[PDB]
């Protein structure tokens, strides 16, 4: 039963299906509290901003969620838990565009309020807590299915190389679609490591970073699109954390942009959420995301995620 931070993912002791109820009760008496926290966040948001239409729309969904959830009777038996899963599925789907919506509604309205680092704390705080929720929720639902090397959304023997490769193809295509080509990606270091880990966070961060790296390479090699420098990913696996370094030769982050690439909405393009979102996720989970810019050569991005709750290897 691994946690992070005030949340916990249960290791299912199957049989009677008892865990299903233990987990469901937990989930059922967690989501609401947390949703409530988000409602306070909307309530304290600057008036000008909170007044924007889509910000209101999201604000409304959140209240609705709190209500539907609150109106759900306490889980007593399987049939309850089961219908709960139906509700959780629904909310999740209802809130699938929340991030886009926020990005949109907030883009204009933030250039109005007094405190600038204020919008950031809100986004940091809202997006992370959402990740936490969807994890907790997807995990519970997951405890119903039975995939191999998985207990909920917790993979028991995750391969960094494999998951890195999944998103490489994903991004390579996206890139190839836009430029007619994409950089090859070489992976080195602990390429055979396998350990318990939760792919979700990686499923959001890796593609964002690969996208950045690949776009950078192409926009900096407009004369030889058919031949661009490789992206090199290095996996470092130790007892404390998993470190994934993504090095490109795409010209780096200009000195003039360094202090901005981490701000929500900043972008030299694709609304500028990739980096600030990924950093929040990493830190939320107990890791970090750091940049090393070599202006004129390329960038090195270091993703660091902590291990389960043991010294994985
Ligand atoms: N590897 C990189 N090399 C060069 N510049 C980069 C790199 N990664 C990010 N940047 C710059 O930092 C800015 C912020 O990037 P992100 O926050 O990832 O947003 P974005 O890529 O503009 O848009 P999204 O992620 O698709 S919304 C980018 O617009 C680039 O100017
Ligand atoms: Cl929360
Ligand atoms: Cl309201
Ligand atoms: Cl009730
Ligand atoms: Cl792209
Ligand atoms: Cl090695
Ligand atoms: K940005
Ligand atoms: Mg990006």
């Amino acid at each position: 039963v691994r946690l992070t931070p005030t949340m916990m993912l249960y290791s299912g002791r199957s049989q009677d299906g008892s865990h299903l109820l233990k987990s469901g009760r937990y989930l059922q008496q967690e989501l609401p509290v947390r949703i409530a926290h988000r409602i306070k966040g909307f309530r304290s948001l600057p008036f000008i901003i909170g007044c924007n239409p889509t910000i209101l729309h999201v604000h409304e969904l959140y209240i609705r969620a709190f209500q539907k959830l609150t109106d759900f009777p306490p889980i007593k038996d399987q049939a309850d838990e089961a219908q709960y899963c139906q509700l959780v599925r629904q909310l999740l789907d209802d809130h699938k565009d929340v991030v886009t919506l926020l990005a949109e509604g907030l883009r204009e309205s933030r250039k109005h309020i007094e405190d600038e680092k204020l919008v950031r704390y809100f986004l940091d705080k809202t997006l992370t807590s959402r990740l936490g929720i969807r994890m907790l929720a997807t995990h519970h639902l997951a405890l119903h299915e039975d995939k191999p090397d998985f207990v909920g959304i917790i993979c028991t023997r995750l391969s960094p190389k494999k998951i890195i490769e999944k998103w490489v193809d994903f991004a390579r295509r996206l890139c190839e679609h836009k430029y007619g080509n994409a950089p090859r990606v070489r992976i080195n270091g602990h390429v055979a490591a396998r350990f318990p880990f939760i792919p979700m966070p990686l499923d959001y961060i890796l593609p964002e970073l690969l996208k950045n790296a690949m776009r950078a390479t192409m926009e900096s090699h407009l004369d030889t699109p058919y031949n661009v420098p490789d992206v090199v990913i290095t996996i470092a696996n130790n007892d404390v954390d998993l470190i994934i370094r993504i090095s490109d030769r795409g010209g780096g982050i200009a000195h003039k942009d360094l202090d901005r690439v981490m701000d929500y909405h900043f972008t030299t393009a694709g609304f500028g959420f990739g980096l600030p979102t990924s950093r929040a996720y990493a830190e939320y989970l107990g890791g970090s995301l750091q940049l090393q810019s070599l202006q004129g050569i390329g960038t090195d991005v270091y993703l660091r995620l902590r291990h389960i709750d043991g010294r994985e290897e």
